[PDB]
């Protein structure tokens, strides 16, 4: 019998990019691994929900899932749909690992079912603001953030660590998701001498409160987290988006191991940059759990998963009780123009 995953993410919606390098590296790791025989000797079957960024509607897309017979869920991507979608996994039997939701109450809560191959935002806050300390210990900070789980959440995190290590922030304000204009919180920052902007949230306002304060006169760099980790980011913000500064683990598409890997989704019209990869290692890490459980029954799984090591295309992964890897750390990304003449964030 098929074993039933689902991908769940914004397939569609601001964060549809992120969708596509979630749904993209789950396929491709499904296919690669019944190529391989499947899990314990049977095929994976994929069905996908778009949760488009709206914990309600990712809702109704747990619902589906539960009624369709899925039992694990590689998704979702937003930290305020994954918290309240790893409820309804719970209730109901299936293993939920994210590939990209961050925010630390979504392990904290002692839900047998949930797992990560992302890290989390007090590790990620931790480094952000010791960064801030050390590289910009006079500057004016504006701490902004777009009243979410995650981005008020990691924005508060790194609060926390830039003040203890000596800078405190001149301002610290929120917006809404879905806002476009800046302006008048812009002209608030340059007011205020704002040099350096830190964002909690994704690119959409993150590409348009960088090309607005180019616009508009505002000299400050902007320095965010791993919620801007897309090409989308620079076709928002334009040149401007240069010097731009996140956080985000090591990039798995420069692991050596991983070679062929990038080039075939290349070959298949798809640059699999970002959470791709962190999507196609959760596909991994399900399918070394079971192996090494004998069974592909979810509690089994998740036993397994906090047991034992399983090769990843993030490298060797294990977890600890709460469900979180154990994986390399989160490290400071320019944007710069690649190879390929594209800005894009290269680590620094
Ligand atoms: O948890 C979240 O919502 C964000 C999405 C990308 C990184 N973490």
């Amino acid at each position: 019998m098929d074993v039933v995953i689902a991908v769940g993410a914004p397939l569609t919606g601001p964060n549809a990019a992120f969708g596509a390098q979630i749904q993209k590296g789950a396929e491709q790791a499904a296919k690669d691994i019944n190529a391989a025989g499947g899990i314990n000797g049977e095929q994976i079957k994929i069905v996908l929900g778009d949760d488009v960024s709206d914990p309600k509607q990712g809702i109704s897309v747990a619902n589906k899932f539960v009624a369709d017979g899925v039992k694990f869920v590689v998704g979702h991507f937003n930290s305020g749909v994954s918290i309240p979608a790893s409820e309804v996994y719970a209730e109901n039997g299936i293993l939920e690992i994210t590939p990209a939701a961050t925010n630390p109450v979504f392990t904290e809560r002692g839900l047998w079912n949930t797992f990560r191959t992302c890290g989390r935002d007090d590790q990620q806050g931790g480094i952000a603001g010791k960064y801030l300390a050390d590289h910009f210990k006079d500057a004016k900070v504006a701490i902004i953030h777009d009243k979410t789980p995650y981005g008020q959440g990691l924005a508060d995190e790194t609060k926390k660590a830039a003040n203890a290590a000596g800078v405190t922030e001149v301002m610290y304000e929120g917006v809404n998701v879905g806002d476009k204009d800046f302006s008048a919180l812009i002209s608030k920052m340059k007011e205020a001498g704002v040099s350096i902007i830190y964002w909690g949230g994704l690119h959409t306002e993150a590409g348009l409160i960088i090309r607005q304060a180019a616009d508009q006169g505002l000299k400050a760099k902007l320095v965010s987290g791993d919620g801007i980790v897309s090409n989308e980011l620079a076709s928002i913000a334009g040149d401007a988006v240069e010097g731009t500064l996140n956080t985000f683990g090591p990039d798995p598409t420069l692991r050596p191991e991983n070679k062929e890997l990038v080039e075939k989704f290349k070959a298949a019209g798809f640059n699999p940059e970002a959470y791709t990869l962190y999507s196609y290692a959760a596909m991994q890490a399900i399918a070394g759990a079971a192996k090494a459980a004998g069974s592909v029954e979810p509690e089994k799984v998740a036993e397994a998963l906090k047991k034992g090591s399983f090769p990843t295309a993030l490298g060797e992964i294990s977890f600890d009780e709460k469900g979180d890897p154990k994986l390399p750390g989160y490290v400071m990304y320019e944007w710069k123009k690649g190879p390929d003449g594209k800005f894009t964030y290269i680590q620094q």
